[PDB]
């Protein structure tokens, strides 16, 4: 079953596993917006050490993007899907507070989160380029947590192993 991904950066690349079984609606919205290049040239917006780096909205103000389902799709939140560890891959909204309310931006966990659990929906988890995402931890942000030099999103692609 579940397949992996690229997020290709100009730090480098991150590979997420996808919780195909657990979160198909969540799953199928990254893989069909990744395909049809919704991702491509986009920005992280907010990037928060030893927290979270967010990016997914085409617009990059933090405000955009919407889902293949429309603007909102619903929640596939279980408590087995955790914050239990560095990497995870998540669907950002305004929190399980407005239920039902993920689009396409996305965020990854730099540690644990147990204050996360419930919240919001989990759907991957990292599993290569873990050096990418301390390059991108270390990146500078300013004091609205936005990169001062833009961290970029090329392409997020759908990985085959050779």
């Amino acid at each position: 079953y579940f397949q992996g991904v690229r997020i290709i950066t100009n730090y480098g690349d991150l590979k997420f596993e996808l919780f195909c079984s657990q979160c198909p609606k969540a799953c199928k919205n990254f893989l069909a917006l990744s395909a049809s290049g919704y991702y491509k040239n986009t920005i992280f917006h907010k990037n928060i050490k030893g927290f979270i780096i967010q990016g997914g909205d085409p617009t990059g103000t933090g405000k955009g993007g919407e889902s293949i389902y429309g603007r909102y799709f619903d929640d596939e939140i279980y408590p087995e899907l955790k914050y239990d560890r560095r990497g995870i891959l998540s669907m950002a909204s305004k929190g399980a507070k407005k239920p039902n309310t993920n689009g396409s931006q996305f965020f990854i966990t730099y540690s644990s989160l147990p204050q996360l659990n419930g919240e919001y929906v989990i759907f991957g988890k990292l599993i290569d380029g873990f050096e990418t995402l301390n390059t991108l931890e270390n990146c500078p942000s300013d004091k609205s947590h936005k990169p001062i030099d833009e961290i970029i999103i090329k392409d997020i692609v759908i990985h085959s192993n050779p």
